[PDB]
């Protein structure tokens, strides 16, 4: 089982994305959420109301007391926004430099009834989880997925967990776009280079960290 990936102060928000953040439909949020260098018109579709502060907004989307943060806001939110994106970028070299990497059978594909121990997970392509998979293992194990290409989990399906394996122990390093596909359920945290895109009644149980954009569709992102 290796070390988990240290997220810093990345860890303080649910959503953090460099280029944006998109939602629309009834998408709920439990946590905070933050964009940066991108300015708060890199916000779409929160319908947000700033606090009085300047400091931050909050929206129906993001469930109270969660709020959100754009690079643009009054200080100290600029400082805060840039110390969490440094963080997320360390947390994302971290996780994809881990060795002792193993070979998943399907070359990309998680093929069907695949269950995965506490391990490091490498792939060179992208890869897709068409019919779900098990994470098994217990509270402390920790899970690092090292995807050079783009990650898919299609419509309905889920990543179950079994053994008292937990969303927190759980970090997936994707070099490409991230699409986890309408009603789909995922845990861990997401550590994307590229897009992250919820589509409809897709949920997590985790984190979402992007180094570009995130677009949610009536989407679920629930702190654990």
């Amino acid at each position: 089982s290796p070390a988990p990936v240290d997220l810093g102060r990345a860890g303080d928000f649910v959503i953090l994305a460099k280029s944006g953040i998109s939602t629309s439909g009834a998408t709920h949020v439990t946590g905070d959420i933050g964009v940066s260098p991108i300015d708060r018109t890199g916000l779409t579709g929160f319908s947000e109301t700033m606090d009085p502060s300047n400091t931050f907004s909050t929206s129906t989307y993001v469930v109270a007391p969660g709020k959100l943060y754009a690079a643009d806001y009054a200080d100290p939110t600029p400082a805060k926004l840039t110390t969490a994106v440094s963080a997320m970028e360390a947390a994302y070299t971290d996780a994809g430099g881990r060795t002792g990497g193993l070979s998943v059978p399907g070359a990309g594909t998680i093929l069907p009834a695949t269950t995965l121990p506490a391990g490091v997970y490498t792939w060179s392509t992208g890869v897709t989880i068409p019919t779900g998979v098990t994470l098994e293992g217990g509270p402390d194990d920790v899970w690092i997925f090292q995807i050079a290409g783009t990650l898919d989990i299609a419509t309905d399906m889920q990543v179950l967990l079994k053994g008292g394996a937990q969303a927190k122990n759980i970090f997936w390093q994707v070099g490409d776009v991230v699409t986890l596909h309408a009603g789909s359920h995922f845990e861990g945290n997401i550590l994307g280079f590229s897009t992250i895109a919820m589509q409809t009644g897709a949920s997590i149980n985790g984190k979402l960290l992007s180094q570009k954009e995130v677009t949610l569709l009536g989407s679920d992102i629930l702190t654990p």
